[PDB]
């Protein structure tokens, strides 16, 4: 009944902050701090939207994005300190629906989540 979000982010302070802020907006949030654990969770459960850090232990977020896209059209937002156009283009072309440079303001993330989920059936 709740919208379900997965966050794969190894900086645990930010992961916890995003979880709290999204929960306050009535999302249900799962978090994983390891890239392999995050991919496994994304493939084994239905999420409405997945948020992926790029520099993660075990598996990089771009590889997580690619493996998810073999199996699912689930919306993905990449969050990362990699701000070069090269990196933005790579993430989007791997299947991400949006790409936000860290550090970012929570209100922008929430607005981009709403914009993406607006179009899902
Ligand atoms: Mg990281």
């Amino acid at each position: 009944h709740h919208t379900q979000i997965l966050i794969v982010e190894d900086e645990q302070n930010l992961a916890r902050f995003l979880e709290l802020e999204l929960t306050h907006e009535n999302y249900n949030v799962d978090t994983e701090y390891d890239g392999q654990d995050g991919l496994d969770k994304a493939l084994s459960h239905y999420y409405d939207l997945i948020i992926l850090d790029l520099m993660l232990p075990s598996i990089n977020g771009l590889e997580i994005c690619r493996k998810i896209r073999q199996q699912q059209s689930t919306p993905i937002i990449i969050i990362t300190a990699k701000s070069d156009t090269y990196d933005k283009v790579a993430g989007l072309d791997y299947g991400a629906d949006d790409y936000i440079v860290k550090p970012f303001d929570i209100e922008e993330l929430l607005a981009r989540i709403r914009a993406i989920l607006r179009r899902q059936p």
